[PDB]
């Protein structure tokens, strides 16, 4: 039971439940509780002995390594109405949406580290077989004193394949254009789609589409300075036909990805830790 976590401060709630704040009794770890309302639960799965789990479970699972790029499922329990999800915390942390809000758009150089180590988690998750479906700013988390990302979030997430999805229940103004037309999508391309909603978002300091006219019409505008290189990349993963898109491979070999900064130099530059 949970007498082996203290409960701290609510971090933040949704349509999926509540995550709070956390620390485990035994060891002090720093950890965050996620509360998972059944009714809310998009899709499940289940365990290699096969109990009925949350999907989210399921791909936290396949994921986990000491990998720190992808966040880690320490424990977990079952409730009447309710998952909770035992998860690592990083201390001092920051989630992206919010240091973006904090610090508008970012320098290339910073949201070149940052891109790239995405890219790694993303990689990773998809050669564990699971497609995340929600990449966003709110969905990585940045240990400030290390400069390392962490993905989290896999409630929208599924098992990866190679044939077509017709549900999704992640973020819409991430999602492709194929999507919104013919609530179709292959797993790759539109991951790589919310990819370049990313790299928009951290290079302008927002996103560049609102309304679903806007995605259909996939029309980039810069409202900031951006290089050449980095415009040409962003409208590269958000080429309107799926096929037109960078593989992981192809944009990681992009002319803007090139001379990444390490981790520790990342924070030390431009978190100041
Ligand atoms: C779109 N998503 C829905 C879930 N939402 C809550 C959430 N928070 C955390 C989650 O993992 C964490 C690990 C450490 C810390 Br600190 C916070 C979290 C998570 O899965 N969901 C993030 C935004």
């Amino acid at each position: 039971l949970e007498s082996q976590y203290q409960v701290g401060p609510l971090l933040g709630s949704g349509g999926f439940g509540s995550v709070y704040s956390g620390i485990r009794v035994s060891d002090n770890l720093p950890v965050a509780i996620k509360h998972v309302e059944k009714d809310r639960i998009s899709d499940w799965g289940e365990l290699p002995n096969g109990t009925r789990v949350p999907m989210e479970v399921v791909l936290l699972k396949k994921v986990s390594s000491g990998f720190s790029g992808v966040i880690r499922l320490l424990d977990w329990f079952e409730r009447p109405d309710s998952f909770v999800l035992i998860l690592e915390r990083p201390e001092p942390v920051q989630d992206l949406f919010d240091f973006i809000t904090e610090r508008g758009a970012l320098q290339e150089e910073l949201a070149r580290s940052f891109f790239w180590q995405v890219l790694e988690a993303v990689r990773h998750c998809h050669n564990c077989g699971v497609l995340h479906r929600d990449i966003k700013d709110e969905n990585i988390l940045i240990d400030l004193n290390r400069g390392e990302l962490k993905l989290i979030d896999f409630g929208s997430g599924a098992l990866l394949k190679d044939t077509v999805y017709t549900d999704f229940d992640g973020t819409r103004v991430y999602s492709p254009p194929e999507w919104i037309r013919y609530h179709r999508y292959h797993g790759r391309s539109a991951a790589v789609w919310s990819l370049g909603i990313l790299l928009y978002d951290m290079v302008c300091g927002d996103i560049p589409f609102e309304h679903d006219e806007e995605i259909i019409r996939g029309q980039v505008f810069f409202r900031q300075r951006v290089s050449s290189e980095c415009q040409h990349l962003i409208r590269w993963c958000l080429a309107l036909r799926p096929s037109d898109r960078p593989t992981f491979e192809e944009i990681q070999n992009h002319p803007w990805m090139q001379d990444v900064l390490l981790p520790q130099e990342t924070a030390e530059i431009h978190l100041h830790s």
